[PDB]
DNA sequence: GCGTAATCTAATCAACA
DNA sequence: TGTTGATTAGATTACGC
């Protein structure tokens, strides 16, 4: 990988009773719900997708420890976000990044943002799609 | 150093031209 | 329908405290 990631967040108590309030209600959230609570705590959504999928894998670890079924899904999936429309003139930035650093840090993503005009956030699944379907 | 946010791979679901 | 964006499980990495 590269370096200079992201600058960790660190939770304060209340923005930390929110997330797990939100755990107990539905461990998977949708975009809606996501964005819902983002706004609520005063957090960027995308810190809080990475909460829940860090979450569930302690969930899911510790269930496992203690030899305990996981309920998974309940209710009916919330809807996901909806697909990035990325035009031919940002994939086209976004490929030449990708011949030079395959693994751009925090700075590297946040210009193409900058750049393409599109969402840090959706920058780096990009990167990570692109490495797993060209080697 | 501990705890865990941030990052990663791989497999898969699914939107849209 | 194929391409590719979005999500998941789970492993790993590297920071703030």
């Amino acid at each position: 990988r590269g370096r200079g990631r992201r600058r960790r967040l660190v939770w304060t108590p209340s923005q930390s009773e929110a997330l797990r309030a939100c755990f107990e209600r539905n461990p998977y959230p949708g975009i809606a719900t996501r964005e819902r609570l983002a706004q609520a705590i005063g957090i960027p959504e995308p810190r809080v997708q990475i909460w829940f999928q860090n979450e569930r894998s302690r969930q899911l670890r510790q269930h496992r420890r203690e030899s305990r079924p996981w309920p998974g899904r309940r209710g009916p999936p919330e809807g996901r976000r909806k697909r990035t429309a990325v035009t031919g003139s940002q994939t086209a930035l976004l490929l030449r990044a990708f011949e030079k650093d395959r693994f751009p840090g925090i700075a590297a993503r946040e210009e193409l943002a900058r750049e393409t005009g599109l969402p840090e956030s959706r920058i780096q699944i990009w990167f990570q799609n692109r490495r797993a379907r060209h080697p």
